[PDB]
């Protein structure tokens, strides 16, 4: 089976990764994203809804290492984590695992975060929401 | 998709933009003036009402910080930005996030602002109204 | 009487195993993974309830001596042990002999478990939990 | 294939170079003026219409490095760069890679461009604009 | 058969290549250029799609590491790799094998790329883009 | 009957091997690649399916001991091992016995192996896949 994948993905036109059909979750095995991809499915777990899950998202992005992220949990409850969307919308600020993957390597200290990832109504350091121009 | 930029754009006779047709909102994404873009349509959200937004963009554009803007805003509350408007009047006035960054790289101490951009009704300083010669 | 193996295992393709039928438990007679399968099979007759079994199943994976396995057992009842599965699941992370035989040469210090295999809900070092993509 | 060049050029004369003949754009290979004709190519990208382009070429001439040129052009599209004029006009203000090579080594406060070099309706500091005696 | 090479290579008059006819496509066995080629062969399989394979292949010119090019590749699928083309156009910036080698060799801080080597529409550092005189 | 080798094969012009017939199949009697035609027979019979049985013949040419190789079968089943293809193909990458053997001789840290002889889609350390100039 295919899985789908963004359309500025560096995946796309490759064998088993599509753009307009495919698996829409998925570890990403087989790519250097598969890592970032695991770890984030782990904090998709460890946050139950996905707002505060997404803020410990964009930090993870901002280069905070897994391991705090492990130890910001309130509980010690670890569920089986279920696999990260690989398409969660379709404009350029798509919070793919390859997105977070490319932020972490550039240890950018701001992102653009697109109204798809739904985030805390307060304020993020070193993230920045705008609208997201076209959703999946 | 073309983004409709203003006819005394810089980005007129560009790929991707245009002059009479396109999108009429955009961050202006591969441009500089993307980053002004966002900063002014983050200001859009922090005063919901269109006047003392556009207060704050004219202070945006006599150089002030766009730190002491989100400073400012009296609630800490954060939802996601709508892109601003890529032409709001066809006037050689028009508030585009390109016209804010060329305020903003001159360092003009006074601005004029047509009258397609709303304002408060009392004097603000480096500010002078005049009406706007031809709107979208 | 042929032995069903995983499809990505090393003895898919040969004589006596297939990979569509076969027998679903095995110690696995003839190839090395016999040794570990033999000693996951003593694991799980240690621990009764799966969940502990397969903590130190996976445990056994991370290249933690048998010998331990059988100090931390809190009986000294020893009865016979049941050929383990195979084919527990049908996923990459499929915790078959083979795959603990191949982590166990490799001295991985961490391991990914798919749900298929289930786990005690508290923290495990070196193993990280995550969905079965296709189970058995 | 022989390079047409400007009767006032120190090509003239030379080998693959002559006056009444040749190609009329070149990036002036075995040349010094090489290097400023593939930035005054690159000029001519980065600024579409010839105006602005003109008005760039000018400011390069004068002394302006062509890294603060690239940061000046609104987008960061890279198209490939067509061969400048090596003839723009037959007059002694012909703003050819020769002449731009030379006024930058004089590193002259002020230009004469003719009006076979088509700038921007408003004043250019440097640069005073004259009648093309003689056009190609 | 005669391997068909650029009219400006080094390897121009010599037994088993030739300028006027011949193989486009080779891994140029018998010289030092090969092992370049053979890299050059192994981007254009790491990235499928011409553009970003170019751009690896511009980096590689740049005295960049092949180990760090294999780094890159999102991916770990590995499929053979075809020759590199001997003549990709008949310009002076002609990207063979052999110009890899020698720039390679001169440890070059900045190259010329024609247009018929197509990159990506964003700039890439050290990398300059003309217009391809004379095409294959 | 004549055994059939490769073109730039040592054994080309000699009594009881020839280049354009002879059979396809031999273990080389009387030569030294005899030694390295059996153990590779015998790797072929140790792999049932072409692609890892390549995969741990690359690696014995890479100077690894047959004994490990014996050592890394997944099963103790022994059966009588065919002899290896002389003329496997017709390029110089051939993977033929005679070549296996010059390889080892030289103890190369890497290898060049053509498309004619398939391999894993990942990564093998010391190989390089090109595709093959002319096959069988
Ligand atoms: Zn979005
Ligand atoms: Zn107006
Ligand atoms: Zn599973
Ligand atoms: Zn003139
Ligand atoms: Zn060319
Ligand atoms: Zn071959």
């Amino acid at each position: 089976d295919v899985v789908r994948v963004h359309p500025d993905s560096s995946l796309a036109g490759r064998k088993g990764y599509s753009t307009t059909e495919g698996a829409l979750y998925s570890y990403l095995e087989g790519t250097r994203f598969h890592q970032t991809a695991v770890d984030m499915a782990e904090i998709y777990t460890m946050w139950p809804k996905q707002t505060e899950a997404n803020e410990q998202v964009c930090l993870y992005a901002l280069g905070e290492s897994i391991e705090s992220i492990r130890q910001k949990c309130p509980v010690d409850d670890a569920d089986a984590s279920s696999p990260p969307k690989t398409v969660p919308c379709l404009c350029r600020y798509a919070m793919t695992p390859e997105r977070v993957t490319r932020l972490r390597m550039n240890h950018v200290t701001s992102i653009i975060v697109c109204s798809s990832f739904p985030l805390p109504k307060y304020k993020i350091e070193g993230v920045q929401k705008v609208k997201c121009s076209k959703v999946m």
